[PDB]
């Protein structure tokens, strides 16, 4: 199975995953590196949209509002949150780098009535998950207990060393009460940038069981399975997450024989 | 080529086959594995459904209609047909489980005005297809002399030591008054439960031939070529079969070598 | 990756690529190999098409017009231009072989309103592009600097011993000014037609890089890199390509190692 | 893995596999393909052999002994047992085809000072195995029970429909008084010609997990792992087998999950 | 790549790495888990051996020694130095398990004169390698600085979280005074039993680049390239390794990207 | 498969292709890159050797004979026969660089009593076989007419555009008077040097098809099966190829196909 993406180029649309590439049903993730002045226009279609700036300044309009500047962080290793755009379906939005920027745009299928909100670092939730090896920052963008039609998204922060996404769980399934089906990306940076991580996709059954050495601005897909990252000593690992499906809750299950992990 | 899609999991939607994951056009399938007492809801939408009984009792309620304990046969190793149902599309429904069910959720596209129908044991063409190791049980569901848009659904019976979808055939090109395009998939049943068979998925110039040993509830997906099943010595055999396409008609082309085994 | 789709039969719709089954978003890919006095009917939908007579003469019956013996080559050896037929989208069109006939039917998302257009021999530009090993004869069927609302097609004769689609380009990437992200598809042929020749699709960082040997009338598809085709002595080669994506211009970036064959 | 070795050629030395080849360090497999009146001779070496007449009639001088014109069967497929011919190692021997020849030659490591002989029809020893759709015939040409420093020779009649080589063993670890290490060659053979089989070779983690379409004459290596073969309705098969290792005892471990049909 | 072998049993000769089926030259590797009171004989040929004792007590009778009841831990996560006992070739041993025991047979072409000695904990060189996500605990029990032919052989833990065999290392080619041709196996084990690692084999290249998830008892295989370690948070490792090639030295190189971590 | 070595590094041994790493039984092909003043000694063993001096200038002693700076190309691209030395098992030999040096060293298994010998480019058989897309250039250096127990060696060198190897020919089964066992390497090289081409590997029933695009200094591994090298507009390309088998005969057969390009 192919479930890295690496990335086609140093500028412009250096990361297009859609449902339709990905043999999936739900989540769409691009990235743009922009250089100050460039601008792209999002259409106003059937998918709603999260633009999280990954690193740089930009200034949006949409719907019937101008928000500039936005953004603070150059580096996603700043280790602030993100500043992130939350757009309804059918918004047209013209995003302008005011400098260099790093723009990820998460995609999923879009029918509700929201309206278009500024998600600032200061409406992000934080939490530092896990103890010792298993230690991680985890910036809570757009949660399952925050709106959106379909749209979960997440950045978290792996320091060298950290194992992360781990004691390994599964959100592949539909089971009432215990997992819902959630197709997940994963968006990795590196610092120093240079670095690799290597993330492993598998099922119970090991029918699906590959590892991957991801690198910077590398895209692992996550159709099914658990799906670990293992962080190599002298490189902090980062990622960028995009959840969605039928359901929009997070249900996920621990792979018994890790689950101790937890206690 | 990955044609084989082993169960997610134990309890909930255990395979789910779409167009989108199975990288083709038209055929969809699931299976929810239910407990008494828990219920689903299939939405109105832009497809047709034939819910198809493998094991156990449900009530089904559709359009302006209450269906209650239909089915019957609590294993398909029973041997007598399944009680089914047929949704058109724009037919939001709701199946409750009234034992533990086994529930096939069969999905092409609609586009007609057909209502909503039972389709029960009674109803199913029964036929006893081929001579000595070639011997099957042939349940037609819901052929193509019945009334669908899309669907043509069938379940067949190999015990163990036969060869069935044998001899070879394709339906994976339209050659008018010959052939028709249709997708397929097998969803796998053994007797014992340990059980496994041996299909093959092969084109005539062999670019692609994939033999896949397949297990109890796992699912065999047929984007083209010839695709016959070897059942093992111990173990009988059972699967349930979904196609679809542009034209809803059973044309297949017999792989040469091996059209004698008919005469 | 399985880039390669060798024909599924000898008559009837011997080529079927989708944006489905190619795991892409815009590019569809037909042929249809008819005997004199059989037809097909395409579909009133939201896709455009062009219409390319690789062999043979037709009549198409569509909007309020009869198109009768369009065609002239035999053979698409004798290196003259296709006859072709634009098709805006919601068109149904009736196409009848007059003789034999090998018919491409090329499909890209349709959205405006220009009208049933035809594209004779004489509206086709002819370039002869390249110096030595290099020299290629090529038919700017429908060029971006003509009307469509998505597709680009074009065909070109590589003589044996020289290679084309090279300098290696690639058009995988929205990078504004310098590169488009467009699908392609190669449908080939060869003179004498026992023979082959070898595709190469390749990324820069060779996360993909898939050799091919590609044989008369078989299908490669292009999702991203370098696809250069090398031909082999004694056997001649042809191409029909079929583009289209986001933005309907032909904007490419040379593989910067070979860009120097271009001097 | 590559297990599979179709032939190479109509004659001569059809089948070619050796320790150095299929990655092993015990079992040679050679099939020569020899019309009435050719020859071939086979070095002093290191090596012990079991010449084995698979159809046909030869003569074979070796040491101080000619066997003029041995052999009965002009086909695997009469059911009676080979003629074959016991060489130890430093044993040059000259073959010659009597009739048309299909000449198997076994070979495996040889220390010993066995003499040269004849392995008779009268000196195999017929058995029929398993009960139904598992009853085969099997003709015990070099038993273990039988004097040779380390090959194991044994051939084997499957009737379309039935399984052999099942319930599932394995031999490929030394487990003290319960199993040994054995490297294992099939040699293929099918009536009517044009047949196949399906023949899955895997272990119990499923780390190896091999199923592949067997055709006349054909050779599959079993470097490990469970290796049942799964016969098609209508297509009698026929196999011959070599075994060795370190240690020649044919001791096997049956797959816990099958071992009931041994019952 | 096929890089990674599971054990073939759980009793026995569970490990089995050899020159033949490596598809090497030098380097073999067993294991052998023995229960008290069992025995296995080594052979009399053209390679030396160090018999590591991985787990376990045991007798062992070679030459004119005989070591009774050497050992110690009965574990390796004891972090104490095993014993082992060096043979040179044309050496025939027994090996008696006084406990159940855990024993590593490693082996090299032997042309020496060495004798028979025991390298008991007080002839380990007891070292720790790195600083933090890198600091490791290393046994040198047969280094370059100690008499053998061939054999290279150390052990090494690595806590849980923490990358060894890193920065990345190869020793694939012969570059006089900088590298050397030595093939590699590790022999992996974790704590508690049912973790892995992910174990990378890559070149700089990437025409070799396969990533593992390696599990209790399993070994992986290093022809060529870099071949780092990633540990698991709550799953600390530990790995027996051998080397040998054409000159007893380790001499390797660095991969230059990461070679700033041993500043 | 896995036919394609590249380099492993810049400098010293950086092709090592052995029977043992090739999976096969004869040829080995190593390749040293050594600068002046550096020397390697080559052992006494059971192998023949042909030293081939690929570009640069060589001192080499061995038996009763010193050649001293023999040579004269300083690339192959002078298109001017090598230097070799051929060596006789049981023959040690030093090999000093005068200048840098690429040095080829062929080698088989050797049982003769040949002299040590200089083949120096006037020893040399010069050939252009083909017309136009198909004529080459071929030195013979040790061909079946020339005195070696196993090695056979040319060197080829094909214009950009042209194909060589081709018309298709194999030589990988012992059929008597029509075609011998020889493996074959081929060491490719291109000008200017970043070029490549593409070879492919395969049989008549396409059980191995591979493609591979050829850098270089890299090594292509031919156990079987027709092997052309398509080669690309713009880079000229040059191979060294090594042959044996247990009959130093160069017989072969093409393919049917494409035996007419012959006429
Ligand atoms: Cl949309
Ligand atoms: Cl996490
Ligand atoms: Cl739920
Ligand atoms: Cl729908
Ligand atoms: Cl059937
Ligand atoms: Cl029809
Ligand atoms: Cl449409
Ligand atoms: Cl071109
Ligand atoms: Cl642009
Ligand atoms: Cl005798
Ligand atoms: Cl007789
Ligand atoms: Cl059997
Ligand atoms: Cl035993
Ligand atoms: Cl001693
Ligand atoms: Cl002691
Ligand atoms: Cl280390
Ligand atoms: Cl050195
Ligand atoms: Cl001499
Ligand atoms: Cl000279
Ligand atoms: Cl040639
Ligand atoms: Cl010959
Ligand atoms: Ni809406
Ligand atoms: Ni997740
Ligand atoms: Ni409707
Ligand atoms: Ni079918
Ligand atoms: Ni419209
Ligand atoms: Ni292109
Ligand atoms: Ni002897
Ligand atoms: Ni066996
Ligand atoms: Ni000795
Ligand atoms: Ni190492
Ligand atoms: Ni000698
Ligand atoms: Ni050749």
């Amino acid at each position: 199975a192919n479930l890295l993406s690496t990335c086609t180029s140093e500028s412009g649309n250096i990361q297009h995953i859609s449902p339709q590439n990905a043999g999936w049903e739900y989540v769409g993730f691009d990235v743009w590196q922009l250089k100050a002045g460039e601008s792209i226009t999002l259409p106003s279609d059937e998918r709603e949209r999260c633009l999280v700036l990954v690193a740089g300044l930009a200034s949006v309009k949409a719907a019937d509002s101008f928000f500039y500047r936005i953004g603070q962080r150059m580096s996603p290793f700043e280790r602030i949150p993100a500043y992130s755009v939350y757009l309804p379906h059918h918004t047209e939005a013209k995003v302008t780098a005011e400098t260099d920027l790093e723009l990820a745009v998460c995609s999923a299928p879009g029918f509700g009535e929201l309206p278009v909100r500024l998600i600032s670092p200061q409406e992000v939730g934080v939490e530092h998950r896990g103890k010792g090896r298993n230690q991680r920052l985890v910036h809570n963008i757009l949660p399952d207990s925050q709106l959106a039609d379909s749209l979960l998204v997440v950045e978290v922060y792996t320091n060298a060393g950290a194992t992360s996404s781990w004691p390994a769980h599964k959100h592949d399934t539909a089971v009432e009460g215990q997992e819902t089906y959630l197709e997940e990306t994963y968006y990795h940076r590196f610092n120093p940038p240079q670095g690799f991580c290597l993330q492993r996709v598998y099922t119970d059954d090991r029918s699906l069981d590959e590892c991957m050495a991801v690198y910077n601005r590398d895209v692992v897909k996550v159709p099914k399975g658990y799906h670990p990252v293992a962080t190599i000593a002298g490189y902090d690992n980062y990622y960028l997450n995009v959840m969605a499906g039928p359901l929009r809750k997070w249900r996920f299950t621990w792979e018994e024989n890790h689950a101790w992990i937890n206690s």
